[PDB]
């Protein structure tokens, strides 16, 4: 009636030993959590990272948000201090409910949220902070500067669960990517207020994400396991087709608020949780999620990729191609970068990269055979990684080229991937040129380095 809360997602309480390695722990819980899409992780009770900040010197620019179900919103991509915002946010919640803020039950805020977003009459708008860390506003976790740290801050400086360290460990595949893809591998900071929400979405390249609520009122999450992603997309194509009209930017993707009950009605499994201060939420690959904040709070989140993810990362790029969606980075460029550093790679990493590289190479062999039989004869090596990413997207499917592309003197600067050789210009095939990063004879040694390192 009105709102039936979805079943709770899994909640984990690792001992200090399990909690020690984040990647090991995630791999342990994965068979459970990937069935629900999201899961919650409660750190051991003494794991208590110091949060220190002055609420008066931290400034940020607020984003405005209208709260209407099925209305398109743009993915984030007139100035508050943390104190002035906190004052605005607490006054808002307190006035909305005529209650002291920490007396409004979470049950009620959830019910109320889904009421006001569905009611066309209500014109409720809220504000929020979302930005990567910077000089005006930095990580809520300890980092390193020319200012001195307390002995407890240094304890957490190198933690696995310090989300600054998360991308750059020897088990996050996104680590030794050197490309300038800052939105991806850097932590985002989120200042919430009551009802401020994050629309349904999956992470770029179907990465994991991990979210830490530093302090404040809870955050409410809904999640859908990765296997139900296309079920959910179908439900949303049916009820809100405007979100699916083609967009020209990776910054122009459209997303929306939608009642979990609507999804559950249409046989999509949804799970929920309330994330409280000091808890982590983890989202698995291609797991849809959305939610809202219960009140004033502060969260930090980062994307990451384990070896488990590599095959999905390839399937994701295939899927982007079939959608003509822009990529953040070249998956193949990443694989080859790792292969070229095979001597210093973690050995399970090296084993998994090798399996992905073997698929890459077989697929590339076939594609080159196909363009040869189409009459493309001339060819030259080309260092794709030197090109700005906007200078090496397939003109048809927008995939970021790295292994190979077709060019034509006829249309200077334009490229197509090998799936879209027909789509470049009208010249006969002999005017085309296969531009390639590597010959097959370069590639098999790179793969053998990986096999040696894995043994
Ligand atoms: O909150 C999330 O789960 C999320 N994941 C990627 O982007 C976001 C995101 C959401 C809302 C606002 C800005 C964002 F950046
Ligand atoms: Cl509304
Ligand atoms: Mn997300
Ligand atoms: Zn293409």
């Amino acid at each position: 009636s009105m709102f039936l809360p979805p079943p709770e997602c899994p909640v984990f309480e690792p001992s200090w030993e399990e909690f020690a390695d984040p990647f090991a722990f995630i791999h342990k819980i994965r068979p459970i959590a990937e069935q629900t899409g999201i899961c919650k992780v409660r750190p051991p009770p003494d794991w208590q990272p110091p949060f220190a900040c002055d609420v008066d010197k931290l400034h940020f620019t607020p984003r405005i948000q209208r709260l209407n179900e099925l209305e398109a919103q743009t993915r984030v991509k007139s100035d508050y201090t943390l104190r002035t915002f906190g004052e605005m946010a607490d006054a808002f919640k307190s006035d909305y409910f005529n209650m002291p803020v920490h007396m409004v039950p979470t049950e009620l805020v959830e019910k109320e949220f889904w009421r006001l977003v569905s009611t066309i009459e209500e014109d409720v708008t809220v504000e929020y902070g979302a930005d990567i860390a910077s000089k005006e506003f930095g990580s809520g976790f300890p980092v390193r500067d020319g200012i001195k740290l307390s002995p407890e801050e240094e304890e957490y400086l190198d933690s696995g669960w310090n989300l600054n360290n998360m991308p750059v460990m020897e088990q996050s595949v996104l680590a030794h990517i050197t490309a300038d893809i800052c939105g991806m591998k850097l932590p985002w900071l989120y200042v919430g207020m009551c009802f401020s929400s994050f629309c349904w979405h999956i992470e770029d390249h179907w990465s994991y994400s991990i979210n830490y609520l530093h302090w404040g009122e809870p955050k409410t999450w809904y999640g859908v396991p990765g296997y139900a992603a296309e079920q959910l997309e179908n439900v949303m194509k049916k009820l809100a087709p405007e979100l699916f009209v083609s967009q020209p930017d990776l910054l122009h993707q459209l997303v929306t608020i939608m009642n979990p009950n609507t999804l559950m009605t249409h046989e999509v499994p949804v799970y929920r949780t309330n994330q409280c201060a000091g808890e982590f939420v983890i989202t698995f690959p291609r797991a849809y999620h959305s939610g809202f904040n219960q009140g004033f709070n502060f969260a930090e989140a980062v994307n990451f990729c384990t070896v488990d993810w590599l095959p999905l990362g390839r399937q994701c790029v295939e899927h982007y191609r079939l959608l003509h969606r822009y990529c953040v980075f070249s998956h193949d460029e990443m694989i080859c970068k790792m292969a070229s550093k095979a001597d210093v790679l973690d050995v399970v990493v090296a084993s998994t990269v090798q399996k992905d590289m073997a698929i890459m190479i077989e697929d590339e062999k076939a594609l080159r055979e196909t363009v040869r039989k189409l009459g493309v004869i001339d060819s030259e090596r080309m260092d794709f990684e030197l090109l700005p990413d906007d200078e090496r997207q397939c003109v048809k499917c927008k995939t970021t080229c790295f292994m190979s592309a077709i060019s034509c003197s006829c249309k200077p600067g334009l490229l197509v991937c090998l799936h879209h050789v027909k789509e470049l210009c009208s010249c006969p095939p002999y005017k085309y040129k296969l531009r390639y990063r590597y010959t097959l004879d370069d590639l098999y040694p790179m793969m053998n380095a990986l096999k040696l390192r894995a043994e």
